[PDB]
RNA sequence: AGAUAGUCGUGGGUUCCCUUUCUGGAGGGAGAGGGAAUUCCACGUUGACCGGGGGAACCGGCCAGGCCCGGAAGGGAGCAACCGUGCCCGGCUAUC
């Protein structure tokens, strides 16, 4: 889906970027206790109006185990989008 | 002509995992701190040097392919191979 999105707000988001056991390995912010699904993801992007679309066969390098690729509208930076999914995401 | 043994300190480098500031349409970019290693560099320090050889899938570095993101460039996680080490042989010197 090349770079349109740049034109749109959007960015893209890895869901490794927030469930991965290792930054190394991905992770950009603290590790999630808790584990979370997919759907449930989704979900809470749409809750704060990030309009989520997504992306299938779209494989991340640092694990081709992951298929598919999230399309986000930036809040402010794709750094504050992210806090403020990752501290939704801890959501007790 | 015997037995063994081959200096320690601070700084920094790197690597691993963690926490963190800013940021891009991906691969990612520019920084801060903590901890755990180091086979890597500083000088300073000590009698703690000199050569030789060698090869771990399962050590460390790095990584052809293959698997990926890219329009490309390039960037990535990573197996074999390679390197480095681990090791071995002398001398050299040290304590018995
Ligand atoms: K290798
Ligand atoms: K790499
Ligand atoms: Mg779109
Ligand atoms: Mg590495
Ligand atoms: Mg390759
Ligand atoms: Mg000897």
């Amino acid at each position: 889906s090349l770079r349109d999105l740049k034109e749109e707000n959007r960015i893209v988001i890895w869901p490794s970027y927030f469930f991965s056991p290792t930054r190394s390995k991905g992770r950009r912010l603290a590790r999630i206790p808790y584990k979370i699904k997919t759907e449930e993801l989704v979900s809470t992007l749409r809750e704060l109006g990030l309009d989520p679309i997504v992306i299938e066969n779209k494989k991340y390098p640092r694990d081709r185990k992951i298929n598919f690729l999230i399309a986000v509208k930036k809040v402010k930076s794709k750094n504050y989008t992210l806090k403020i999914i990752h501290n939704a995401l801890m959501g007790t």
